[PDB]
């Protein structure tokens, strides 16, 4: 599924992301806009050859398990796939445990390059929430 902007900021305020964490919406949306282009089926296969996984690219370095990641974790306790689905449970309930870790959004390589110090509040503007 690809997400409208305001479809998937509603999505994740539903899912409990605003303010979480002192994180407000428009990180969340800017996030998963430049790291997945709002598709849940993005994925992208990292040099160390873990893999990202869908809209919030979730790798399985540490965070879900997709069988072919040697010694890897599985810290959300999920398999990658399910990082997929239209419906964005799986990924929104892993990225809490992400952003909880101590690093924040920092994990997020397009968050910090790209969201970090901006006007996110810009990404959820107009939206009926
Ligand atoms: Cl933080
Ligand atoms: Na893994």
């Amino acid at each position: 599924k690809v997400f409208g902007r305001c479809e998937l900021a509603a999505a994740m305020k539903r899912h409990g992301l605003d303010n979480y964490r002192g994180y407000s919406l428009g990180n969340w949306v800017c996030a998963a806009k430049f790291e997945s282009n709002f598709n849940t089926q993005a994925t992208n296969r990292n040099t160390d050859g873990s893999t990202d996984y869908g809209i919030l690219q979730i790798n399985s370095r540490w965070w879900c398990n997709d069988g072919r990641t040697p010694g890897s974790r599985n810290l959300c306790n999920i398999p990658c796939s399910a990082l997929l689905s239209s419906d964005i449970t799986a990924s929104v309930n892993c990225a809490k445990k992400i952003v909880s870790d101590g690093n924040g959004m920092n994990a997020w390589v397009a968050w910090r390059n790209r969201c970090k110090g901006t006007d996110v509040q810009a990404w959820i503007r107009g939206c009926r929430l």
